[PDB]
């Protein structure tokens, strides 16, 4: 739902972001992680897989997220047993499911929009996804 774009060249501010993200105007929010790793196997092999995740949520208020959907599509060169390592610890990971390991720090947002400052206020915030099993390739 492309806005950001507007406000990523201006700053050049983030404060102004800040005080944006601060009636309400919370709607819905899409998330996009590729996840790549290197699952290797006990004979001699290796293998590069790399997994896209596009979810569904919806923005918080102030605590620290709201999920509806996700989907997941894994890629990459690997075998079956590689690939089912991968999704059954993708799904069992510190991820989402838990505490989550979010490391925020207002750090990703400051890759998207582009920006090289602070207003010494994180916001860090949180997942809550279902929990679906994307499982089927095998």
């Amino acid at each position: 739902n492309v806005m950001v774009d507007g406000v990523q060249l201006p700053p050049q501010d983030i404060g102004e972001l800040f005080g944006l993200k601060a009636g309400l105007v919370v709607q819905i929010d899409h998330v996009r992680m590729s996840t790549k790793f290197k699952l290797k196997r006990k004979m001699v092999y290796s293998f590069s897989l790399e997994c896209i995740m596009d979810v569904g949520e919806i923005q918080n208020k102030e605590v620290i997220l709201k999920v509806v959907a996700v989907d997941q599509s894994v890629s990459g060169s690997g075998g079956n047993h590689m690939l089912l390592d991968g999704v059954s610890v993708v799904a069992s990971l510190p991820l989402f499911t838990g505490q989550a390991s979010f490391d925020l720090a207002a750090m990703l947002i400051e890759s998207n929009l582009a920006g090289s400052n602070d207003n010494f206020l994180m916001r860090n915030v949180t997942l809550d996804l279902g929990g679906f099993s994307p499982e089927l390739s095998d």
